[PDB]
């Protein structure tokens, strides 16, 4: 439940940090907290294209596999190789050290369609209250 | 958990039995163990292609929902319809009657990136160890 003020969010609980012509993607604090302990991460290869709403990789917790969808379209230029040996950084640092991939955005106005922090907070409240 | 000897395994805990030009896919004993009693299984249609690393279905247990990812690429030629009426066959028979789909392999050499039984047994040990 920590939500950061300067990121863009997808309903499936991924964040995007757009700085200039690159965008960094990871999963949110709400996502890691609900998956439980993350024990493995599967990432794409550099030079690969990802597409808005299609899966690019997977996070595995002690109980389950969760496929992660790209929040925007682009070409992977950098992959967090530190996560393979330290998958736990997703639980400890989802917004900083737990980043997963860096992309060159090919259709940057897809960022218009993403939820901002307040909208993502209300969304998580609604989703958790369907309980 | 049992690990069978002639099978290949993906890190997301699916197995592959390749026989002739058919490959049968399911979830491992370790996977069903950690998931708990399976109560619902979502499976593709015959005719659909699956891609290595991409989800083709999902298992829903009493405790977690888990995406099921294809270990290799191919076209779905048969799905286990028995699984809709008896989802618990994944818990009782993960390697035989609980099979989920059969595919025709598109690139048989993807099998060479999968884990053999010994490596998989060890991988499961890291995962389950306190970190």
């Amino acid at each position: 439940s920590n939500v950061l003020d300067g990121l863009k969010y997808a309903p499936s609980h991924e964040w995007v940090k757009h700085e200039g012509s690159v965008a960094t993607i990871g999963i949110t604090d709400h996502a890691q907290d609900h998956l439980g302990e993350v024990v493995f991460v599967e990432l794409p290869e550099p030079g690969v294209s990802v597409t808005k709403g299609k899966g690019f990789g997977a996070v595995e917790s002690v109980k389950a596999t969760s496929d992660v969808n790209s929040p925007i379209s682009g070409e992977v230029i950098e992959v967090n190789t530190g996560l393979t040996g330290k998958p736990g950084l997703i639980n400890s640092s989802p917004y900083e050290d737990g980043w997963m991939i860096k992309i060159k955005p090919t259709s940057p106005d897809e960022l218009e369609s993403l939820l901002g922090a307040k909208e993502y907070t209300k969304f998580c409240e609604e989703e958790d209250a369907a309980h």
